């Protein structure tokens, strides 16, 4: 299974991703967590510590590989082969999930970021269409670590939105630009559900095909969050949720 | 006098900028013509052969320069010096016109190009910035040679159109593109002008402080390009309007 999780800063899609990823765990062997958005922490939402999620460097920072797999000599090899290092480019969180951070992709005027871009790329090729493991990794709206070339493995592009008609239109995009780049399902989950009148909301706007369920919004996750404590455990109620989602999503999968 | 002419392909924007640069060479020591859209031949529309024109080297295609002047060795310098050898970049049609084409800029996934556009970029700067001389160089109606730091020299951005609905919006948004680079003055030219039915439309949807003139069609440009004759001869009638558009612009620029 190879999932892409995107949604705009804020709805709660790297929380998402981090369940369906504890989820996960037991039905694989092993499983790649991409943490794609530098704005929120995967690895911290799956249980690491602030120090430890730290130190698992981000692929945008490996100068060194970098500059090994682009050449030198005059050398510039923008599609370097790297799927039997991937191992070395992250930390196995526990014996089943291994952690990659991709790091900021940075754009600006100035300079040249081909070599750069160009290792992100070929990382997120590698996970896609070399690796066997299963891989579940988050996003922007922008989706942008995404290309047709990758696109072709995505096995389900799942769009996180918000009970409201801006992030209704926003998950709405994302579903585009995922077509666009060739991404045959793309799913929705809406997520902070407060009551049945934005549930009614989604189904409106939504085909309920289109849905692979609702995540309520639990005061937990923030006063969960807050501390050093999994927030996807029995104890969580809208964990329910969360398996009803997996269990629809492995259906359309196969 | 630095000015941008720009417009949509085929509204005759390269012609517009010929006829000025044609009418300044007699007000001006020199002038660097340049040529900043490669789907239209400014040098020919000038009076060169196709010859003439394609022995006048692209910036784009000047590779021993190019590397030169961002450096090697390690070195990336995508902000060279090369105000003192832009005469070496291109050729003097007469002895007042001096032709720089820049050439395709290309894009294109799989590759390392910020040396090339550094290149081109340098050039329009220094022609910008760095020189004295007058300069007229037309573009797209993206603009895309231009940022704000050179549109801090360009006296005024001449977006050319045609008199219907659809040029005119394809106009504004030059004009706004040209306002958020920092460009004061956006002034039209309306070409092709048929009817004074067109000429009411134009001045229903364009403040007429903004309009420079208009240019009337007239067959002569096109059974006269398609020979080696040069279109803004004293033959020419809507040489006139011309004439009449340059002395508005003058006093404008001051
Ligand atoms: N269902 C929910 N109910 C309440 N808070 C939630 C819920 N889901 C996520 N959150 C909180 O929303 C905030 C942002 O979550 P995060 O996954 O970082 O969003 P994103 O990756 O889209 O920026 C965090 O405090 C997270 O705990
Ligand atoms: N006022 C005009 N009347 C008739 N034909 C014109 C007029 N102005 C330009 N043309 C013709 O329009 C065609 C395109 O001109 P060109 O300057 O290459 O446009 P552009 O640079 O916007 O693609 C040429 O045949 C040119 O002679
Ligand atoms: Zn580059």
């Amino acid at each position: 299974m190879k999932l892409a999780v995107a949604g705009k800063g804020g709805v709660g899609k790297t929380t998402v991703a981090a369940g369906l990823i504890k989820i996960m765990a037991s039905d694989y062997d092993k499983i790649y967590a991409v943490d794609g958005d530098p704005d929120s922490c995967l690895g911290q939402t799956l249980g690491l510590s602030i120090e430890e999620a730290y130190a698992i460097t981000p692929l945008i920072e490996m100068k060194d590989e970098i500059r090994e797999k682009t050449g030198d000599g005059g050398l510039l090899i923008l599609n370097p082969k790297v799927d039997g290092d991937l191992d070395k480019y992250g930390r196995y969180i526990d014996d089943k999930i291994f952690l990659i951070r991709m790091g900021e992709i940075k754009k600006g005027g100035s300079q040249c970021y081909c070599r750069e871009n160009s290792f992100l790329g070929s990382v997120v090729s590698a996970l896609f269409l070399d690796k066997k493991e299963a891989v579940v990794m988050d996003m922007g709206a922008g989706i942008e670590h995404l290309t047709r070339g990758t696109a072709k493995a995505v096995d389900m592009m799942i769009a996180v939105i918000e009970p409201n008609l801006n992030s209704i239109k926003t998950g709405l995009n994302i579903e585009k630009l995922a077509g666009d780049l060739g991404i045959k399902k793309v799913r929705y989950v809406i997520n902070k559900v407060r009551n049945i009148k934005e549930e009614k909301l989604i189904k409106k706007h939504l085909p309920e095909d289109k849905i692979l369920g609702i995540i309520p919004y639990n005061e937990l996750f923030i006063e969960l969050s807050l501390k050093g404590e999994e927030i996807w455990q029995s104890t969580n109620p809208a964990f329910v949720n969360l398996h009803d989602i997996y269990q629809k999503l492995r259906l359309e999968v196969g």
